[PDB]
């Protein structure tokens, strides 16, 4: 189950302050799109109200945004991925001038941001996540029917808006949020593939997502599975390390490599 | 050869309508998410049952084609394949929080979803499907004139809308539905080819199709034959295993490899 | 000459029936487009009247659609080849529930559909077509001035609409129709080339064309010579066999390989 | 150097007008089929004959350029992209001739009417072979830098594709031996995905459509075709072009490497 | 860690305003030339000086971010595609300086005004070289993950390209040693067909246009440029970048592998000078 | 300095006759665009008027078009680079029926047109141009701050319109005009790269530019440095020789190869 502590209740006000304090946007190959902070606040309030209906114990099924919110839109005519970058402009989510809030998960003293759980298909990513990492909230997206779907920690989403709502919303409150998988986004990323058989904007998106979590004191682990050649995975993992607060590589059911940006410094394996 | 409607099928009609109304679904490829009109599937089920009532329950595949039973066969209610992912949004069909309904076909105790019948051209996919699999309903799409077209189990479709209508409609009632083949969709998949000489959205589509069947308690076998190199088929089959409930590989008229997600767990050969 | 037998006259009524009974469309990378059946019927009527005015012995020049019909259009604002597959939908011409009508040409007991006469430039396709296959009607499209143009069996077309009119129109009556060539359609196929250096929709088009002939009891031989590498022709011929009722490979002025789907079964060489 | 108008040319004027009016033609590339205004070609022929009459039959290539003789040089009669559905634009190929083509003595004996492609790498001797070995009656110069051939009285300097077809169909139908050096402005602007041989497939369709356009109007034209292709891939492309033209000439190190001509005595390879 | 405003900076304010008004500039990429609103840069300089005055000369990078000081951060003043005819859009390059450019002591001695490009593969030590060896006065942080450099009082966190140019031209003209870590948000969103070296050709034109923009406004800027390029094509890309900037530094294995600086003493390739 | 001789003053009338006599246009991948001859005439008049106010000694800074003309536009709604060639038409600047005016620069007896100074980055193109070629007017465009910018012969431009104005305007008068560089145009050439890793229209543009100078009796040297592989430069240089009146290749600070079309014939090294 997903148990709501007094620590989570005390973070509600702070979470609302963090969201209102900084206006954020996101961009991919098109034009920068603003994130409606209000929706995340509304989600937190809905989760707290339901938590109150129960004994603080929540079922992942009951906290899905499609059930709690009338509208699940976070992004507020249509632009092509091959338009002039000077007509659309360029946006990256700004960094934190202050020291980021540290966490005990996925690693000790890790800064707020995003961790990428990498590896080839069947390398043990989902296994490593649920057995070793053991998240408080397990977001399930674009993955076939598995044993992890029967878990009361599992929250089934359909859109990118829903992913960010649950990640920012619950992550800000102090929950250890995880996403399995981020394949719906990755496999629909349109554009010319750069060095490593993957679009360059993929690395920019990971940085923008990481900083979005750093700003809202979230500690999120995302399963990032790329359609990349068996030997080109090492290059891509090195490139992802420069774009995320955390990075975990899986090979043959075990953890091959690690990288974490902590209060004790950047730790490699 | 005939398609017989048992009392078991009649008793599932109400449940099928209940599953369809309970969850609103959509589908996305490289464009924008498009909603699926559930009502059309319900209307199809009612038309099949009405005809089964007039006949002895012994129905001919020719008489149950949607173009004949329905006035309009549309299930989806103009965007380029190279449009910003943030302007269209991303959609994946949500997972099942509950345990999926098990089936005896194509394998014992297999969960509801999709099975991909893979193999090179002339590897014996169509032969394995009809002789070894023995499906109740055989959907024939984008295939040249063969002996399987003269079968009373054969239902000849033209559109993707029709495929989903027969698959969800009859599959929900408990019928063992099969599609030979899904080639018109695969060969019209526009986009930049990823690792393995195939567009990445192909794997996302298989997962979205699988989850669509998992949600509506369907057990469907689709023969998937995409344009891929003779040696690159092993990589693609491994990737498809991570995107479907079932996977069957054909080589020299026989079954080379198998993967099934059952109540007894994931079984490899 | 092109001689009209009583057997052809007796098929006129059956041809109008077949054409009215099933509404057909065609799709490539755009949106599905309906085929106006009336135009084919109008063409048959104009050919029969001219055959009745002359001695039954017609000249290919006199039966060209541009001469017999006021308008040659078969297809009834503008869509790009890179448009979302979900916005246009997917269409494949439906298969035949009944047994297809057999023919003695290009092979004994062959089912109605299309035969692809394949080979590199100067492999002997056009020689094999005119000397070994001996067609009744020879449609000449996208080819330079050759000896075959002076033949009384030769009918010179300009559009794809005209090709289908003569193929379906005369083919349905029992004539052995051949197209030399289909290069104006192949070389103008816009899209990203799949495995084998050729667009995947090419194989779907051959199946759709074949089934169009299977439905209207036609036996057509099309010379198909797409821009493909000298060594990649074997792979492409292999994929084409899985997309057509007949397949003939030319090399060094002679027949290299054959495949025919007959009443006695699929025959390979 | 001069362009002389014989009685044979004068006697063909009526026949040329008949050939043009008899068959309506179009052209297509990656967009939609575009009709060719036959009237413009007839108007050009009339202007050339009138000037030939004022002179002694002896004409200067400079004086017979379409931009000088016609007020409007347009042959093709809102805007479509090269990546549009083939089914929405339709497909057009210029129809073949049911009758025997009109044979010529140039570039080869008994060669049928149509187009000949003068191929070869850059500096292989295409322009040299064209002017020294071929000896054309009319030399169309297009998209080529300043050379000795521009000072020739046979040289007619054009700017558009419309102008090329006007001079090729107009003068070729009358019986003149017309040549184009070169067709690089069309080839280098051919938009589309490059097929096998590092060149767009529609290139081969265009050569056939151009050939048949000349076959129908009994024109004997030699076009120097030099597309951007790899040094070793030229052999493959030349073989493919042979299947798309009435004539084909390959140049290598200033000399003629290979030949192909479709004649009344049959197809002749070297 | 702090950003100190000297009398030298105060004396440059007028000079900077004149430089901006004297020459009208634009920028182009694959679309239509877009004009740069000089007024916004002047307004930013005035806001920085006014705040420097309220504080004791010393300023915090957080307080000088354009989003905080200006009501609108737009520098570029309907929508054109990256694949439009070059003749329908025309071509624009920022013009060169007819006079001798203002020399600087940073990033190299006697260097001309313009842009310096700090190259290297990922984890080659670009950010380390920038902060330890180069020591910039103002550190612009853009599209980079949470690092130790973000806690620095020299760090100014931006989000747009408009903001980058405002801080670079605005503070750089006054005499500050401005650095950008990273320029990746721009590089990773460069739409177009990749040329030789697995990178769009307009990338090199943009570096030259950015360099000349700084040469005209007497700025000395160091931009860290991380290219999505294969391990073996980095040498080719660097050679090409050297021909497009006033300064270029290559990083490899935590150290400086190669340098190029256009100084008053001439073009110096791989000099004996610690940064 | 830039000195105006009596020879230049005597050419003013002839330059107007040349510009008025032939209407010209330019095309790239879009539609043909007319060149407004009047603007070039206006520029010549402004240069001569200023040369008069001076002692015949002009500063390159004072003769820049942005300073002398109110509007710098030469080309007189918006078309895509991937539009049908038949809808835009094709334009090449026409050749000269007469013998071209000869020059003593960059080579003895060279015909009027364009010379391409080629070579890898840092091969010594700019060095060869200013030390060995010694041009009368050095147009500086899209190049970084160098010693050549402080030269009184240097004229700094921003647009392609400005380049052609100075090249045609001053070149027609007899000045030895050079451009360092033509990179702003070359690095913004949109389209599919042909053989040699460069767009085919690049070679057509060089010929069109060369013929534009041949028609207006100009002798211009352009630094052409396109993004091409280290080994592919030899192929491209050979192709450029077939597209220009002059061609110079640079390697390791020295001149590797030369080609000039003179009154004494085509001279190779
Ligand atoms: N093709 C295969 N054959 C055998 N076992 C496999 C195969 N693919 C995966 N496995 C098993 O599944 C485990 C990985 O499961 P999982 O965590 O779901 O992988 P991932 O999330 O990376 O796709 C492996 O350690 C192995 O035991
Ligand atoms: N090229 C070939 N040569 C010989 N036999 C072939 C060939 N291609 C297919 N076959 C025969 O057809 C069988 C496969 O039929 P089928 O099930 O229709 O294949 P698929 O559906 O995979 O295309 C093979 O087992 C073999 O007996
Ligand atoms: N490159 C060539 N060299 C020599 N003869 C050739 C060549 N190409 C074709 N031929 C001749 O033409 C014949 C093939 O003719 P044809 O059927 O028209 O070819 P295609 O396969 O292109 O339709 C060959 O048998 C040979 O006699
Ligand atoms: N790179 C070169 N080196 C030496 N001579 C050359 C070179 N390129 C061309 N030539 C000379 O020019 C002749 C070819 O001239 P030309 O007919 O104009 O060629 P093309 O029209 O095929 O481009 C060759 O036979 C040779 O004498
Ligand atoms: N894969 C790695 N394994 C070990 N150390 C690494 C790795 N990647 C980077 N480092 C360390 O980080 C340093 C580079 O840090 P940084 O300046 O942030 O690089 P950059 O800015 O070029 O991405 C290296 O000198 C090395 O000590
Ligand atoms: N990577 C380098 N290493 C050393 N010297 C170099 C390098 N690149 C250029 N140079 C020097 O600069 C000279 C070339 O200068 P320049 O004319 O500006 O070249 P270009 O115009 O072709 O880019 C060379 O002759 C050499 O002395
Ligand atoms: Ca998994
Ligand atoms: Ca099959
Ligand atoms: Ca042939
Ligand atoms: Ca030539
Ligand atoms: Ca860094
Ligand atoms: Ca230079």
């Amino acid at each position: 189950p997903i148990v709501v502590t007094q620590a989570h209740i005390d973070r509600v006000g702070i979470a609302a302050d963090l969201l209102d304090a900084s206006p954020v946007s996101l961009q991919v190959l098109g034009r920068p799109t603003a994130i409606n902070t209000v929706v995340i606040k509304t989600y937190i309030a809905a989760v707290m109200e339901l938590a109150s209906k129960q004994g603080g114990s929540l079922a992942g099924v009951d906290i899905r945004p499609s059930v709690l919110l009338k509208d699940t839109a976070i992004f507020t005519a249509d632009v092509e991925s091959d338009v002039d970058v000077l007509d659309t402009g360029i946006y990256s989510v700004p960094g934190l001038a202050r020291k980021p809030v540290t966490h005990r998960w996925p690693s000790e003293g890790i800064y707020s941001g995003v961790t990428a759980l990498m590896g080839a298909t069947g390398s043990g990513k989902s296994i490593t996540l649920n057995e070793k990492l053991r998240p408080d909230v397990l977001i399930r997206w674009g993955e076939v029917a598995e044993a992890y779907d029967e878990l009361d920690t599992a929250v089934h989403i359909s859109t990118l808006d829903e992913m960010l709502i649950v990640c920012i919303g619950l992550g800000a409150l102090g929950f250890n949020v995880a996403v399995d998988s981020v394949r719906p986004l990755l496999f629909r990323l349109k554009g010319a593939a750069s060095a490593g058989g993957i679009v360059a904007v993929f690395y920019s998106l990971l940085t923008d997502i990481s900083n979005l979590f750093t700003q809202y004191d979230c500690s999120v682990v995302m399963v990032v599975n790329p359609m990349v050649d068996a030997e080109k995975i090492e290059y891509v993992f090195g490139q992802v390390m420069a774009s995320t607060v955390g990075a975990i590589l899986c090979a043959d059911g075990n953890v091959s490599r690690t990288m974490f940006r902590t209060n004790k410094g950047r730790i490699f394996n």
